[PDB]
């Protein structure tokens, strides 16, 4: 057996002094970055004057020189413009010109014209300069009909010709490299050069990478043939993206990148060498920068490439590492003797870098946050490059006339071709650089970055290329409200004279500050940072040497019991620790001890209980590396998932602490001893969340961890105790299900928090139903269980994004998330292409023991889990279903692994059981059957997570209004719900609620619920109002008043947006639960129950056995429509909760009958007739609404 | 300006539907659309599917999309005032069909 | 002002919508009240006219 973590993440090569200085700058505070850039960028007053004059002259020439003319000629609205361009786009998909012009004149002009508007967001940016994440296809359809009926064939013709020019000539230099080469001769004659960008990146499959490879190979031949020996400065070159050449281009896959991607780059470079053309490596996301340097190093040191100076490399000046990267490159050019071509750009991924750093909770951003800092960085890096023109060839890619002029004068009067050059984008940059190239202008050369590809390819990522925004230069030069004096303002002097040099942008939150004053965000760890990986390697190895133990930790001290070893599910030879399990006697003893200590813990003020949680959060944050290693080895998790789990534990602690500070006072009495039963799949996070909530609500806790994962739970309890939770308030009871049953059955147990299987949840519900609290009320149960989670994808979604989100949602954590994607639903027209991509992505996953950074998918938790999952796969295969599986390595035999698996089903009903493993089922649907599909998804009875990938607002509105799920996700993955941002919990067979990490949670753990923050609604249910009027007409005056009060008190209709990361909208809403079972005893009781259910938007099923049918005579039809009568509760379900009236004996008997009902576990509230009369909140309206979280990826 | 019930037929004067009443083929007014689809319309379309009334099921879905039910706009006006314009259901529509397919089409129009 | 607003409103609405397939009804009888004897008078007539209908 390999030693744990001995090969966790070894660097490609030992980190030199220069490489270390890059890494050290990765997230350096912006105030530390800017002062040396300002100094390096400083130029004389004479130069700054001359630069401003040159910049003014360039801008004046620009301002002295299509879609707008079309809009004005035909009086188009913006939506009509966008719709017209979408129509033109679709008309250009008809390849035969004759059939198209025919279709226009004969059919499309006549009126009746995959959505036409799939790419409308792109045309919206073209027409309006504004970007929307999704498309209002109904508005665009209306607009298209309007403009055609108003203007006919002539406007369709103009739109077609406009779109033809833009897509064939302006957005791309040519559709093919041959055509682009032909079209390049005109500007080449005038002194420009070219670098061709074969529109293509982010290989998803091996076949995709191979396709991009042979595209680059064929393009290099074509470019080299055309170059005809002009060399790397006068002649054309190519630009490549490393992410196009390998489907797993990342630091986590560094060995595969060096073994498989690097040889492909070398082969292409050898070809570019043969023709003596430039080959430029484009720069991508921040977490790929340093990895790409290892490839650049090997290439530049490879003697087979000697004699050629065409190797090029982009550096992004918006990145904090840029000057240190240049130091490294310049030195590498000296060591290798290769004059590396260095393209200095600002950077194209800014929005995404901000969002990624916030999501990952990292210390700071890897890019600047004020555009003016990037400009200073750019000029500062230009100075460094201009000092090194003997060993590198600087290529100053910019459209900013101020930037250009500064460098032009910085470079000085001495110039020769090959000293340096400028660069610009095809279409975009020619107006500026026709004022630069040529002896009549500034006599400096410019290389045109020339996109090459078809319309479909072009439309794939044209949005990002166009954002390159109110702060962008090309936007501001066309803004007549922006003067030239503004455009020529020297960013270096502006930054030098700001109050704090290099201050972060005011309106961008650091990751730690995402939640402002409410709470401190958990911090993550950057697994692309070599310092982090080196430090983590040691902390993880150290964690693997510790003799982890878990014992029964009672109020009186650790107890004796039977002891057994805890094993790594990825390698049973790897012993992780020892668990001493709890005897049933000591489990029952622990509950009595909790009961005896309950008043002393409840007497700790809420703020001090919250302070214990906050202190524990600090401790878990500090101990995260060690907690990571334990979770990795005990739970079989990857490092990335273990980081997220520790973050979630921290977030739960701080979130429930803040919620407590917002809500809890003396009248919110604790339930008493709470049994917290946690699962093995989140053995720290859910463990901590349930325990933290119960404790901070003032309840002592009996913590029963999953038998598979006791060690991390024992460490969680140790940390909570160190934080100040007394031993009598938090006891740890490791063991099997018999321990948990003993805890649940104990007479002093006042509540149960359970996360796990439906089977155990139903056993707990049945046991609790056998008893009542001393006050004669049901023992509260929070039970959260699995889901049959679906994702629906239509033909407007981006396949590559879908596939990434599906691979992650289905196979992350070996599919052992309650939120994991189980059923993918693909619209028929795109199903085969997405399935092909999905299967290719499947085979790029690395499955193995999780103490290696390169492992994507670890083991399943047990042999029994593995057998249960594989039995499902084999049954599907035996029924003839197509089954795709990754072949596992022989090393997996020492653990319990299931290969990620894709199973093609005929109908959603072919899947009949929860399969809690890495097994994705795929079904296909016709567009017209979308509504029936949503019916089919709802019909499973689950309602945990649901994903929708579409760009169409009409589809979003339809699906999200019809689907019944507690956590919705639009255009992103469906896993990893964030505490306080996507409160997590579903309906139906998926849980009782309230949602974990949401504002109703603590209220379930006290005997009188507080009013949560922001918890109210101005909407009054109309059927409630009708019922209140009916009650008054019946003479039931007190009940009418109670109904009116319930109508106001209900929070039905609450609709909030929760603070979170940029590029995402996180919504939280309160809806009706569904149909509530009403079991009244008296007429007044029935009226109160009806008022409570109706005020929260529900319908009801009233127990016919009550004999109260005569109490509802002459109901308004509106109320009658919500009222049914049930003689057989099991036959008339599913219900969504229950209200019960009776004495203690009657409540217990009803509670037992409800516990036996098939289907969902009902959240039951019971009260005596007297309690209904004395207590206006006998029934709590919190538990009669359903929480819905929706997370929309707006990036 | 204009009401319902005993107060008028509509469409409102000084509003975007007015001119369309005065031509034999109504145009699509500016901003006249909605992303909302009536759920009973959707249920009716599925029922049409189930009995094979394919032409009627298609008409039902198209009407579901064509309907501007749920339009919710703010109209330009003076400061210190919010002026809103919304499209709601009319109420109960009297259907006088002659044929079964005619009835399905009328029902689709009304439910949408 | 209201009469002016009707004229300009229906004029703009026409420019935004009416094309050759939006055929006129034909003669439209506009009957107007005494309480807004210019504004409603003008509004009904202007709408009918701009939609391509002669007005009584
Ligand atoms: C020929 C060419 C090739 C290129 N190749 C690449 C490449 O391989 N990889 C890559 O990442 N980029 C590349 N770029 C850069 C990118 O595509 C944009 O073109 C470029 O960033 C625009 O910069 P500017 O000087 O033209 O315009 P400007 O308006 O001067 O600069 C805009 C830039 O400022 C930066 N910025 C915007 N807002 C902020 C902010 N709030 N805080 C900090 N910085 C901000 C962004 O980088 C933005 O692009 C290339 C550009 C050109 C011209
Ligand atoms: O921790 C468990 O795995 C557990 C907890 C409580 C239980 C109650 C009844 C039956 C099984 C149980 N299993
Ligand atoms: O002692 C046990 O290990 C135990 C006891 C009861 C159980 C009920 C359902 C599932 C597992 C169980 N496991
Ligand atoms: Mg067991």
């Amino acid at each position: 057996a390999p030693a744990p973590f001995a090969d966790f993440a070894p660097p490609v090569r030992p980190q030199s002094t220069l490489r270390r200085a890059i890494t050290a700058a990765y997230r350096r505070p912006e105030t530390e970055c800017l002062p040396p850039l300002v100094e390096a960028a400083t130029q004389s007053k004479e130069i700054r004057d001359a630069a401003a004059s040159t910049a003014r002259k360039l801008i004046e020439a620009l301002r002295g020189k299509g879609v707008e003319g079309l809009v004005q000629e035909y009086s188009l609205s913006s939506q009509e413009g966008v719709a017209l361009m979408c129509l033109a786009e679709a008309l250009l998909r008809i390849p035969d010109t004759a059939t198209r012009d025919a279709l226009i004149r004969d059919k499309i002009a006549d009126g009746n014209w995959r959505s036409l508007f799939v790419n409308a967001a792109t045309w919206g940016l073209v027409v309006t300069g504004k970007l929307t994440s999704t498309v209002n296809d109904r508005s665009l359809a209306a607009a298209l009909t309007r403009l055609i009926s108003r203007c006919g064939e002539p406007v369709i013709r103009r739109g077609v010709d406009m779109a033809m020019r833009m897509m064939g000539e302006q957005f791309v230099t040519g559709e093919t490299i041959r055509e682009a080469l032909k079209r390049s001769k005109e500007l080449e004659e005038k002194g420009f050069s070219y670098s061709y960008d074969m529109l293509g990146e982010a290989a998803t499959t091996a076949a995709d990478a191979e396709r991009y490879y042979r595209d680059y190979e064929s393009a290099i031949h074509a470019i080299g043939k055309a170059s005809a020996g002009r060399g790397i400065y006068e002649g054309p070159g190519i630009s490549i993206k490393l992410s196009a050449l390998h489907p797993r281009y990342s630091r986590a896959q560094a060995a595969r990148v060096m073994g498989e991607l690097l040889p492909r780059v070398k082969a292409l470079a050898l070809l570019a060498k043969n023709y003596d053309i430039g080959l430029n490596i484009d720069a991508e996301e921040a977490d790929r920068l340093e990895l790409s340097l290892d490839l650049l190093e090997v290439l530049c040191l490879d003697g087979d490439l000697s004699g050629w100076n065409g190797m090029g490399f982009v550096v992004q000046a918006y990145g904090k590492r840029c000057p240190f990267v240049l130091d490294f490159i310049i030195d590498l050019a000296r060591r290798s003797g290769r004059r590396i071509m260095v393209r200095l750009v600002k950077g194209a991924y800014w929005d995404a870098e901000i969002k990624r750093a916030q999501l990952d909770g990292l210390a700071d951003f890897p890019v600047f946050t004020r555009k003016i800092h990037t400009d200073v960085s750019y000029i500062a890096c230009a100075a460094k490059l201009l000092a090194a023109t003997d060993v590198v060839f600087p290529q100053f890619a910019t459209h900013n006339a101020q930037t250009l002029a500064a460098i032009y004068h910085m470079a000085g009067k001495d110039f020769h071709v090959g000293k340096y050059e400028f660069q610009c984008l095809h279409g975009m940059g020619e107006p500026l650089y026709e004022e630069v190239v040529g002896r009549g202008k500034l006599d400096r050369p410019c290389r045109i970055y020339a996109p090459v590809g078809t319309h479909e390819t072009l439309l794939a990522y044209l949005v990002r290329r166009l954002l390159e925004a109110n702060s962008s230069f090309v936007h501001r030069i066309n803004d007549p409200k922006v003067s030239i004096d503004e455009l020529i303002a020297d960013p270096v002097e502006v930054v030098r004279a700001m109050p704090v040099v290099g201050a972060k942008h005011d309106r961008i939150a650091l990751p730690a500050e995402l939640f402002g004053d409410a709470r401190t965000n958990s911090a993550g760890l950057d697994l692309s940072n070599e310092e982090t990986l080196a430090s983590l390697t040691e902390a993880l190895r150290e964690s693997a040497a510790m003799k982890w133990t878990a014992l029964p930790q009672l109020a009186t001290g650790p107890a004796a019991g039977e002891t057994r070893t805890v094993l790594n599910p990825g390698d049973h030879r790897d012993v992780v620790g020892s668990v001493t399990e709890t005897s049933e006697e000591d489990a029952r003893r622990a509950v009595r001890l909790a009961a005896d200590a309950a008043p002393d813990w409840a007497a700790v003020p809420p703020s001090e209980r919250a302070a214990c949680l906050d202190r524990a959060a600090e401790l878990m944050q500090a101990r995260m590396p060690t907690l990571l290693g334990l979770i990795i080895r005990e739970a079989g998790k990857s490092a990335l998932n273990a980081i997220a789990e520790v973050r979630e534990a921290i977030d739960f602690l701080r979130y429930y602490a803040e919620q407590t500070r917002r809500t809890l006072g003396p009248g919110h009495g604790p339930l008493g001893p709470i049994v917290c039963i946690s699962p093995w799949n989140f053995p720290l996070a859910i463990f901590t969340g349930q325990i933290a909530a119960a404790l901070v609500a003032g309840n002592p806790v009996l913590a029963k961890p999953a038998e598979e994962t006791p060690l991390i739970a024992a460490e969680g309890v140790r940390i909570l105790r160190e934080a100040g939770i007394p031993a009598s308030a938090l006891q740890l009871l490791p063991g099997d299900g018999r321990v948990g049953a003993a805890l649940v059955a104990a007479a002093e147990t006042a509540g149960v928090m359970f996360t796990g299987s439906t089977e155990v949840a139903r056993l707990i519900q049945a046991q609790l139903a056998d008893r009542l609290s001393p006050a004669g009320r049901p023992i509260p149960l929070i039970a959260e269980t699995g889901g049959q989670n679906a994702m629906i994808v239509d033909s407007s979604a981006l396949a590559e994004q879908v596939v990434g989100d599906v691979i992650t949602s289905a196979f992350d954590s070996a599919g052992q998330r309650c939120s994991a994607l189980r059923v993918l639903c693909l619209q028929e027209d795109v199903a085969d292409r997405i399935l092909t991509m999905l299967k290719g992505a499947l085979h790029e996953l690395h499955i193995g023991r999780t103490d290696r950074l390169s492992v994507d998918v670890g083991p399943v938790i047990t042999s029994e889990a593995k057998d249960n999952i594989e039995k499902h796969i084999e049954r599907m295969r035996g029924l003839g279903r197509k089954v795709e599986q990754i072949g596992l390595a022989s090393e997996t035999g020492v653990g319990t692994f299931v290969p990620p698996t894709i199973i093609e089903l005929e109908k959603l009903s072919d899947l009949q059981r929860e399969v809690f493993g890495p097994v994705l089922h795929v079904i296909r649907y016709r567009r017209d059957d979308l509504d029936r599909l949503v019916d089919d998804v709802n019909a499973t009875g689950y309602g945990l997570t649901f994903g929708l990938h579409t760009r169409l607002d009409e589809t979003i509105a339809h699906v999200t209004s019809r689907i019944k799920a507690g956590n919705l996700y639009i255009n992103r993955n469906i896993i990893g719900a964030v505490v306080g941002v996507q409160p997590f919990g579903g309906r139906g067979l998926s849980g009782t609620g309230p949602k974990a990490g949401g504002p109703l949670y603590l209220g379930r753990l006290v005997t009188t619920a507080p009013v949560p923050p922001q918890h109210s609604s101005v909407h009054t249910d109309p059927v409630l109002l009708d019922f209140a009027k009916w009650l008054d007409g019946k003479g039931a005056r007190a009940e009418a008043e109670a109904a009116r009060n319930a109508g106001s008190s209900s929070a039905l209709g609450l609709d909030l947006e929760l603070p979170g990361p940029v590029g995402e909208r996180n919504l939280y809403t309160l809806h009706a639960r569904g149909r509530i079972l009403l079991v009244p005893a008296t007429e007044s009781g029935l009226y109160h129950q009806l008022a409570a259910a109706l005020a929260t938007g529900n319908s009801v099923a009233i127990d016919a056995a009550s004999g109260l049918q005569a109490s509802l005579k002459n109901l308004p039809q509106t109320v009658g429509l919500r009222v049914s009568w049930s003689k057989d509760w099991a036959a008339d379900g599913p219900f969504a909760g229950a209200l019960v009236e009776g004495d203690a004996e009657r409540i217990r008997a009803v509670n037992k009958a409800i516990a036996a009902l098939p289907g969902p576990l009902l959240l039951v509230q019971a009260a005596s007739s007297g309690e209904i009369a004395r207590n206006p909140d006998a029934y709590c309206l919190n538990w009669l609404v359903e929480e819905v979280s929706a997370s929309i990826n707006t990036a």
